[PDB]
RNA sequence: GGGAUCUGUCACCCCAUUGAUCGCCAGUGGCUGAUCUGGCUGGCUAGGCGGGUCCC
């Protein structure tokens, strides 16, 4: 709502990427 | 306008904290907020956008 943050696992889930 | 290729950015799922560092409160405990992260013949005939090149 009020806060503009967002939520973020601590292992990271992203690596491949669109190329 | 369409197709192919390359590069950059963003999201999700499974497995590596009896790996580490920083900050606040706290000598009971709690918080991922950040970074690092191997397996992509693990999932892009799963997705979006920009630029270059080629072809029609």
């Amino acid at each position: 709502g009020i806060s503009y943050g967002r939520q973020l696992g601590k292992k990271k889930h992203r690596r491949r990427a669109h190329q």
